């Protein structure tokens, strides 16, 4: 079963931890990759009910299993905070415009 389901993409907790670790590392080094400069600040316009405190940062999680290194970020993102705590997993899939919805 999927720990997180983003559209047709299935993710396990291990997939999320691996992606989060990569994104947090770049965050601590102040380095960014991709046209959207990930890891990027996530303002939570959607108003998701995250249990951990902000600031939040979004980092792409890929359905291929590989860690994001630039290029197309796809539609899914892992959101983490300054303490390297997981806030949630979100996606543009099934969301209007440039908004996000949570993966179930
Ligand atoms: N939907 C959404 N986009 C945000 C938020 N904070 C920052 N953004 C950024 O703003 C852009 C959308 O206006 C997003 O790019 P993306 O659409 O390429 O993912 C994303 O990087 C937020 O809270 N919600
Ligand atoms: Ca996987």
């Amino acid at each position: 079963a999927c720990d997180y389901t983003c559209g047709s993409n299935c993710y396990s907790s291990s997939d999320v931890s691996t992606a989060q670790a990569a994104g947090y590392k770049l965050h601590e080094d102040g380095e960014t990759v991709g046209s959207n400069s990930y890891p990027a600040k996530y303002n939570n316009y959607e108003g998701f009910d995250f249990s951990v405190s902000s600031p939040y940062y979004a980092w792409p999680i890929l359905s291929s299993g590989d860690v994001y290194s630039g290029g197309s970020p796809g539609a899914d993102r892992v959101v983490f905070n300054e303490n390297n705590q997981l806030a949630g997993v979100i996606t543009h899939t099934g969301a209007s415009g440039n908004n996000f919805v949570e993966c179930t």
